[PDB]
């Protein structure tokens, strides 16, 4: 009702995930009877939206055991799209599409331990060979070669970010391979769905920066302004950074964040450099969103602070605040646990003069984060999220997080006497067995604590 | 129940420490119902785990005489290990060692006092002529020569750290006399066992620190993050500096030390860099363990602090806690004795999120720690520490160690008729006579004071 603007509309080619028969990377299928719908004839190369603004490039063909509001797809696209069965995605025509000149390619360091022989000869020459296949930058793919299976990540495309892989193209794979840890941390990377409890106020945020910046013409066309500051408070540890987090991978602007802790560890002058620096890479690459994590370390009240270097960075950063031309399409977001110490000055009209709390989650939040953070974990059947949310009262986000993490070590404790902290490796049955029971759940709950 | 992680466990090589039957120092005596158990060989070169990561490398025979889950070994061996008879050690089949190519020993200075002639002739080379000897860096072994007995230690060997001293074995033992003091000082560095009332924090500490980084995998399986940061507090005095010395001594980790006091007084920006500098450090040699003691001495409330440079600082930590990456392994632990006073940004989630009070000792912990500080000094048998341990209510650490102090002044002061401060040297007798009588102990209680 005032929560419309998340729920997405039944669209022509907002299509349901479904596991692909056709095995190959390079392939997706579809429905006979909509592939028409949509103007899509058979090998023509497609655009894939997925989520946190991940895109994926393929082929299509017609499947005949295909529902037409479904779309099939690999494990392999399934993961550059960032979706899991039975999410939905956008296809678009990519008709453009130019030959590659060149592209550089690595493997993952822990799917190449072993020989080296040729990977380009045994792995990548015979997928590409004749193949004529549309690839992304970003893309990670798998090749099976006789013996093995190998993991490749496309570091660079000429021309970026799109090609077709041709029989012209050179293909260099020469460097140090891509470590699994970092493109572990890369899917990781939080999106929205990550934010639990905060329906109302992720709306405000679309409303006020995402949807200014994608649509400017609704607000000119009924003829007002859209505010360009926005403060998010609320009590310590409720998911402000973490939304910072989200809005960055998930935008579609040019994101620039300013750790107030971080910018005041710089030299005297060093800081309004870096303030300025910002504020001009945002205009340069505008349409933009600046960032401002623990505002409260570089806005104390200008009155009631005591260094002078201190003062002379609030005058700074107001000065900027308000240089921000009209036609800049520039948003500075920022965040604090402690608004009311923030100088005035900064929330005046036309500055930060928008604020969304952030408060305490209400029963449903917690169990809304609960099942967020244990989507990961491996939990006993026994295991009764809703209980825990309703014993919870007063918990926030990060309160929660502790929680979990909590009685996941009281689950490693049960298996403390079957193991000892010398061994060089751990007996690899116990590993499996291992679970975070109910029990151990109400032994954290047992522990637990205020915000 | 929650010390589990404490209770070490009932294993096929964890052996007793037995008196050696067999006088010699690469000799271990083992029963034939066990070395079958362990598939090991007669005159096979194995590998032996003490406390405090000490390690000894000797060779193996059967003893008729001996337990099943005992093993026996001389003094010299005990020492390298760092055991006393009725400890327990980790036997390991020891099977690549590699002949000796060069190795370096020197002797120590309080054994050599009088002829020199050749160390090599008389001590060293009967003691290595055909017996190809196991030995390891920093092994102190005894060597008897006709009329005396001399102490060598092992200060180079090639390869390191093990190697057979065969025939080949270039023998070098020219250099300065390795001086006792450093070496007592060596046995006496702080092991756990060396922390008294503190079972339940240990626990946690091995479960926070020692655990996440010697078996990541249990977190990886269960789908949990390690915390990284770890903040130990209590009223002055009660054993968190050395607790900070046991685990250097004691982790597997690559250790860095940093103290607040000691920061501070460098010149400004100096420090900033050896803050960078420590964390630099600690990446680069992961898995780590970085630890401040006094962190409130360079984390006040940035708020209440007075100096520019000074919340520099507080930034500058701020920033680096934060720019620690998921795959650094590094844990962050620190120590004050005033908490409240650090400022509350670094006690955020993700930060010093997790607290360990080392408080004051109850009655057995005053006991324990009596017993721990008075193993090495010389006591009468009228004296009863159960009693001391009952009469020292609120007591620290610090405090009963004072304790003991004052009554070995008394002791000595006993002896200050015989004995006038002019002498050049004290009678050899009474040297030998002096002792901590229990009377001497309520002396010093007559004098104790609060913590
Ligand atoms: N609303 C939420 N939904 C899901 N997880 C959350 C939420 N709030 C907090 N968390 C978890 O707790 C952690 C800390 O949250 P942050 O966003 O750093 O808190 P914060 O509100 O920025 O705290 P301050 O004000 O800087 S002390 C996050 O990394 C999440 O894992
Ligand atoms: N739990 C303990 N077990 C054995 N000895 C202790 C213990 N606590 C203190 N001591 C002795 O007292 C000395 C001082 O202890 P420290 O670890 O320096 O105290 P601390 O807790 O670091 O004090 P602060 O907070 O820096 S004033 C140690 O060197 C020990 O000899
Ligand atoms: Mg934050
Ligand atoms: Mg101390």
């Amino acid at each position: 009702l005032s929560t419309a603007i998340l729920k997405q509309k039944n669209r022509p080619n907002r299509l349901i995930v479904d596991e692909a028969i056709n095995e190959d990377n390079s392939v997706v299928s579809l429905s006979q009877p909509k592939m028409d719908e949509l103007q899509l004839f058979r090998g023509d190369t497609v655009l894939l939206k997925g989520k946190k603004r991940r895109e994926a490039v393929c082929i299509v063909l017609s499947d005949d055991t295909c529902s037409d509001e479904k779309i099939r797809m690999n494990r392999v696209v399934r993961n550059n799209l960032r979706v899991r069965l039975g999410d939905v995605i956008s296809i678009q025509p990519c008709p453009d599409v130019k030959y590659g000149k060149r592209i550089h390619v690595l493997p993952i360091d822990d799917t190449v331990e072993g020989i080296t022989g040729n990977l380009f000869e045994v792995y990548l020459k015979p997928y590409f060979l004749e193949a004529y296949r549309p690839i992304r930058k970003g893309d990670i793919f798998l090749v099976r070669g006789g013996m093995r299976a190998v993991e490749f990540k496309v570091v660079e495309t000429d021309p970026s970010p799109y090609c077709i892989v041709a029989p012209d193209t050179v293909i260099h794979c020469e460097g140090e391979p891509i470590k699994r840890e970092d493109e572990e941390e890369s899917l990781n990377e939080v999106g929205y769905d990550d934010i639990g409890g905060c329906r109302k106020q992720l709306a405000q945020i679309k409303e006020m920066v995402e949807l200014p910046l994608r649509h400017p013409a609704l607000f000119k066309e009924i003829g007002v302004k859209p505010p360009r500051g926005i403060l998010l408070y609320g009590p310590p540890g409720t998911g402000k950074t973490l939304i910072a987090r989200a809005v960055a991978n998930e935008t579609g602007a040019f994101f620039f964040l300013i750790n107030g802790p971080e910018i005041m560890s710089k030299l005297a002058g060093e800081s309004e450099s870096n303030l300025r620096k910002a504020f001009e890479e945002a205009e340069k690459n505008a349409p933009a969103i600046i960032f401002i994590d623990e505002l409260d370390a570089i806005a104390p009240k200008r009155e009631k602070t005591h260094g002078e270097v201190e003062r002379r960075i609030v005058s700074q950063l107001l000065t900027l605040m308000d240089g921000l031309k009209q036609r800049a399409h520039v948003i500075v977001m920022a965040a604090t646990n402690r608004p009311n110490s923030i100088d005035p000055a900064l929330r005046r009209f036309g500055r930060f003069d928008r604020e969304v709390d952030i408060g305490i989650p209400d029963a449903t939040g917690r169990l809304e984060i609960l099942q967020i953070h244990t989507k990961n974990m491996k939990l006993a059947d026994d295991v009764d999220l809703e209980q825990v949310a309703n014993e919870t009262h007063g918990h926030v986000g990060a309160d929660l997080a502790a929680l979990c993490s909590e009685a996941a070590l009281q689950a490693i404790r049960k298996k403390m006497d079957l193991i000892d902290l010398e061994d060089e490796t751990i007996d690899a049955e116990v590993m499996n067995s291992l679970a975070v029971t109910m029990d151990d759940f109400r032994w954290a709950l047992s522990q637990s604590n205020p915000s």
